[PDB]
């Protein structure tokens, strides 16, 4: 029942199931996982692929010989399991050298080192077959107002992404970039805090068609925002290159709960949106098994990520296929929302007396929207009450 | 001391000082103000101009004769006082007909009526000399997930703004549009919730150069966002057409407190940003005198808006002019943040061994940012402790 | 399917279904309801009773003759339908005279008038058979720090409730008081913001056994708090006299959505808690049908309140009755949580070497909590996936 | 200027200035501090004393010989500097054994070990002369609803504190307990989330007079609550045994910024409250120097904690001493708030026709509160504009 298959495009970061359980007030509760182990267990659970930071796969400071050995180890695990590597990313946040950021660090030499660290992992990602390269600028920001001129930081961020886009085109690489927004933590405020801010920044890049967003469920909910609404605007702009699925209980620290947890109804409306729009990218889970769990609970949490998506997918499909729902959507004039407001043109609208001079404003105002019956129908479908 | 002059570009909405004090749980505590009265008292306080919704100046449903009479009344008050009208806007949120929105209402005929209501107030705004026309889509949104397909709503929102831009260019009007974002209230979630979302939406319009943002202090703080950071990104994109100043105490209902209230330090960093960047638009206060006040408290609150800006302007100017601060900014490498990361080019950065192979990552990591001394210097300057 | 009966103890405020749809940015979208009408339609839907503010039933300023007429009208509707009146309350927030509060208004004469308004509605509530009298101090608070000395306000709040408790005991009335907390709105900060603050204040009253709490789902979620946790502490103290059920989407304005909306999983854990603990009070819905609805949507929303509780009640009962869940609860040591930590006493614990000197801290640390499998089992039960 | 002296009662935790800068997404940026070093540098800065977790002073797992050596080292540093130890606490949150809590862990044997770990540090705290013992139950809580029965957990929490109170009285120790609330992080929801919840729980203990609260500025602001209001209720109940001062920027992760940062106006109203009420306990700073700082920035941040309190103390004292402010306080009827509402008694209030039958409700409603002029006067005083 609700069994994931590799064709479901479910992917996991090595840092997700491999999280040793270390939070700001406690030490690790689980031993480190061999990346080869994680690929094997995730393949057994029905996952389609894995993703990685450079430091997840190759320990920081490894020589060129150990690096090659670590990649050959990893490559063999992908060959033996049939697991893909659809996206890769850079760790520009863990080492103390990135404490003021990577691409927008105040120190110029740290910025230049951040670009070199990203570039050689882009080579590795392409060699592993990744189609998307994600950038989470978790250290780009500030705790105080004077520590960062945001206009200058935005110049340095545009410079870095323009240089990366110049690298991939000059190399012929078939890879696109996905900015992952986050409003805060670990910095007090992070640059490009939401999906909207990231989408606007992309329009100022040299080659905007190379860049999209990788939104995370919990990150937009850390700002109290409606995540399905943000995804819809990302899809509307044609910039949903990638997605991060997890759960979050409102505005607080980044929980990274398994998908389906947190705001359950928002997860239902997101799956309904992703499936109706025909999203064909990876279903990526950027989550953390709670440090209360042993390794059996780690794999149970990862399986719950995939199970919860499949249950919600079934409930959303039954919701849209219901003739009572389809009739209710017409009763709320969802069909009129899709119709153009003034396809007849500006001049016709200006001479249309039925639009103003002879508009019965009270008859229109008295028309109920019937949203509550429609929403209860969605609730019945989500809960399996019909 | 800290006396505003009309050259300070301080402006107020008629709906601000004219707010009768009616909240969702109580009736009005103040009588309605004659718009002529509001223009006279605000001019006496040192304000530079006023702004208005169409329904603030002309009562809804007024005939073409009373409309002209109401405008002639208003025009005479501007002539007798020297008060400008730099921005105007439309009330597409009060009447019950807009309960599901205006530009993105599900009913098509309400959308068409919303455009006609906006267009004829654009004519009046141009006749009154307004340079900016603001759109706050307070009713564009939903309380439930199925009530609104956001992709379709974004098509209807783009259609409306494209038609308005087509009207003003075909008429030769010298006026620009400023979208005012708000994350929620009165709707459960409002479309284009933050400055970033509005900036990204503008890049998909037919003539993006006609559209900017009118951010409000409290609205971005309703999402826990750093308002000075959002303004900097709006300035970075060259889209800060207008600004709304007020105060807000964190994530809750839209308080619309007087400017300087709420987050005082964030107000200091905003004034510092607005003045250093050379912002030359109106300093507009979209605030509400608390309903506990009589009319004497209304004018005291409005005066406090202008006083608080002038105090913060002086403290920010003394902050930047301090040689100890200038030396501290260099100690934190703010000068290096403004320097290009790789002006030598991609190829030079790739062959630069000092950027990676020979980068002393521990020496760079051990370099303190000295942000705390810089921030305490800003705190001393704000508090007048130096 | 999921049909409410009067024995389900479902109750509604007259102000809930009777909300005309007036928010801070719009006018009413529905006509006023006759209280007799509301009693009839709610009885047809399966509700058990209604509740009321004094101003909901008797218009403010009504003479002693119209007052009696309004009550006789209402009494006849209760007799014809079999509808109870389990709780009543006072409107100390709508009239402009309460703009600085009622029990803790700065003006003494307004405080004294607030007590007289409450007392004569206590008489009416007893005559109508109410067992609980609710106090929501929505206007007790401040927007600025100097406007209210909170220690003095807490003295005035204790004085008011002590006087009310002195009235009901001297009259022999069989009625108890329930304080309904709310963190903010309409005031910037409201006194006694959460369930905890109200519970602590009750312990300082003259006769604490006369006072309990009436928590609301959305109000505690306006502070980001876990509502099931707060109810458990209220039950733990034996002070859950009454409950307000609705929905809320995180930290924002008081949405008052229908129950089941907002945080669906938190609604499931609340119903599970209320039923397992044997809560026998009224299931009261303090909600607002969205102003987008006509009167048909009003009754659909009210029916959804009752339906959603019954669905969640069934899913929670199936959850606790599942042997796999019962075995999982033991695997997570929920049975050990209920066992006393040191029933052997302090001296025995001090001499117990197995508790410290010989405690294998690493063997205990390596024991997984198995919380994720338990939570996924709860998720399957909520979604009807088992 | 604004120089702290030991008589200012300023104290710091060893874990504050000693924080190595390790957050959930990065490694340490500073070496560990010798506790002897921290006592020396803090004494040079003008601090009055230090506080400690048991694991801050004695490394976890130390033998009885190294333990005594570590204490003798520490004792010598206190003797050479004149530094006090006013409060101590237990680390029941760092070791993996506490991953499900200490006093309310599901496993009984972990609960018993948590009590033994606390008890022997109570002995050490008394030997070092601490008057207050703080308990922060950072691990008492849950991430999911079924993982913890809160009623059972509250029984286990009451059992633990009753046993600790039984230990200190049976030993003749002169020490009191202060519960430090926190709404969340590291757990999804923490038991006793706010000051109110902790105050209510104390009233159910066996000897409530032994227990108070140790509120933290940022923790109550993590729930959007007004911290000065919470302190006033703690003072009103006579339970402000201790206080934690820091800064926090709204609802997000626990920032632990230096005091004065975050919400500056709320810091002003807190100092004004603490000084007017005559609070004589330690001024304790539970803060974290940002990991961007080296050790020079650590001591600059700690000095800023003390400086900011002294500046705010001066501005608040000048505020209350201003005759214009005193006259404004009377204009807003703050003197009437302190007057009893019905000192004449219930019977007199019932027969007082001027309180109801003859109360001019419109004349009272028309009286302005004059709160805005009072607040602007406070703003001028805070900013040094008068
Ligand atoms: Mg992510
Ligand atoms: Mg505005
Ligand atoms: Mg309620
Ligand atoms: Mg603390
Ligand atoms: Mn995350
Ligand atoms: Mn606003
Ligand atoms: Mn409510
Ligand atoms: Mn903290």
């Amino acid at each position: 029942n609700y069994q994931p298959t590799p064709e479901d495009r479910f992917t996991f970061g090595l840092w997700t199931v491999g999280w040793q359980g270390r939070d700001p007030f406690g030490d690790a509760t689980r031993r480190a996982l061999d990346p080869v182990e994680s690929v094997r267990r995730l393949a057994e659970l029905g996952a389609h692929g894995v993703t990685f930071h450079d430091d997840d796969l190759i320990p920081f400071g490894s020589s060129d010989s150990e690096r090659e050995e670590h990649v050959k180890r990893f490559r063999q695990a992908l060959d033996d399991t049939g697991m893909k590597v659809p996206m890769a990313t850079t760790n520009l946040f863990t080492h103390p050298v990135f404490k003021d950021g990577g691409f927008t660090a105040n120190d110029r030499d740290v910025r230049r080192y951040a670009l070199r660290k990203t570039i050689r992992n882009i080579d590795l990602a392409v060699e592993l077959g990744a189609e998307t390269y994600v950038a989470w600028g978790g250290r780009e920001g500030a705790e105080s107002g004077g520590a960062k001129d945001v206009r200058d930081a935005l110049d340095r961020m545009k410079e870095a992404f323009d240089l990366l886009g110049e690298y991939v085109t000059s190399q012929g690489y078939d890879i696109r970039f996905a900015i992952e927004p986050k409003p805060n933590e670990p910095r007090g405020d992070i640059l490009l805090p939401t999906v909207g801010h990231a989408l606007a920044f992309i329009e100022r890049l040299e080659r905007p068609e190379l860049y999209g967003v990788n939104p995370e469920v919990g990150h937009e909910q850390m700002a109290g925002l409606n995540f399905p609404h943000g995804i819809a605007q990302a899809l509307w702009a044609g910039k949903l290159f990638h997605i991060d699925l997890n759960g979050q209980n409102g505005i607080k620290y980044d929980q990274d709960l398994r998908f389906g947890a947190g705001d359950l109804r928002a997860a239902f409306w997101l799956v309904d949106l992703l499936e109706s729009a025909g999203y064909s990218g990876p279903r990526h889970f950027d989550f953390k098994p709670p440090r209360t769990e042993d390794f059996d609970g780690v794999w149970a949490s990862a399986a719950g990520c995939m199970r919860n998506y499949l249950i919600l997918k079934e409930r959303a499909a039954a919701f849209r296929a219901d003739p009572e729902v389809q009739e209710a959507l017409r009763a709320s004039r969802l069909d009129e929302l899709a119709r153009p407001t003034a396809a007849d043109g500006l001049q016709a609208l200006l001479d249309d007396r039925s639009a103003f001079e002879e508009f019965d404003v009270d008859a229109a105002a008295a028309r109920g929207m019937a949203f509550e019956r429609l929403d209860q129908l969605a609730m019945d479908h989500l809960l399996g009450a019909r």
